[PDB]
């Protein structure tokens, strides 16, 4: 049993792996009821006070000489990747409920000038007490969700997250990524050669969802909708 401030965990209770990182299940040393995820980063913020129902809370952190430990809110429902694998696709009404929650979380991050950069289904966690609550984490390996300007090592901004959300919502609607690639290098070459991109949207898609997806899935960030346009898009206020 190891401890970080008022929290404890065993390396036997592995939740997942990230970039040179591992995540263990742990708990409050006093309140064994309060479960946490402990992220151990190998070296090889505002986040602590940043607080939203759709953001995984940071309860504590601890830099050591070669290691960094984050004590995070425990989410019991797995990730969007698992949900999408089970359901294959989601209804527009479920997509809209998911997107309202992501948009709220992203608005707070945009407010504080924070850009996620690696939004993907494995970083969008579900919490069951739809009533499904989504929580964004890490504010791996799959490059399908990275904005073109990111995978081509350019000067990107907040708009990179809008590309990622576009690719996630497209996969929610259709069951597939909009620009599928055997490999990163292929995806990087596809975006290099294709200065224009039109994703194929099923004709049955509602006009507001089609309009939103075309506005997010713009190859060039100058043409991509900005955060305020996304947050207030008519799709997010349309009736079920
Ligand atoms: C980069 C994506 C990935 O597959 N790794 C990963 C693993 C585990 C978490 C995580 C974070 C916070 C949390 N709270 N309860 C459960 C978890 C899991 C995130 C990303």
């Amino acid at each position: 049993t190891e401890t970080v401030g008022k929290f404890e965990f065993s390396r036997k209770d592995l939740i997942g792996h990230g970039a040179f990182a591992v995540v263990f299940k742990g708990r409050h040393r006093e309140k064994h009821d309060l479960e946490v995820a402990v992220k151990c980063i190998n070296k090889k913020k505002i986040l602590k006070e940043l607080k939203h129902e759709n953001i995984v809370a940071l309860y504590d952190f601890q830099e050591m000489a070669n290691s960094v430990y984050l004590v995070m809110e425990y989410c019991n429902g797995g990730d969007l990747a698992d949900y999408l694998h089970a359901m294959r696709t989601l209804s527009e009404d479920t997509i809209r409920l998911f997107l309202q929650q992501i948009a709220g979380a992203m608005r707070l991050l945009h407010s504080k000038g924070i850009i996620h950069r690696d939004l993907k289904p494995q970083n969008i966690l579900l919490s069951n007490p739809n009533s499904i609550r989504v929580k964004i984490a890490d504010f791996c390996g799959s490059p399908m969700y990275m904005a073109p300007e990111v995978i081509m090592s350019q000067h990107y901004d907040g708009k990179a997250d809008l590309w990622s959300i576009g690719t996630i919502v497209y996969q929610c609607l259709t069951g597939k990524a909009p620009f599928q690639a055997s490999s990163p290098q292929d995806l990087r070459l596809f975006y290099e050669k294709n200065k224009t991109l039109v994703p194929t949207i099923p004709r049955e898609t509602s006009a507001p969802l089609r309009q939103l997806l075309l506005a997010l899935l713009q190859r060039n960030h100058k043409d991509r909708m900005d955060f305020d346009e996304f947050f207030h898009h008519p799709f997010l206020d349309a009736s079920p």
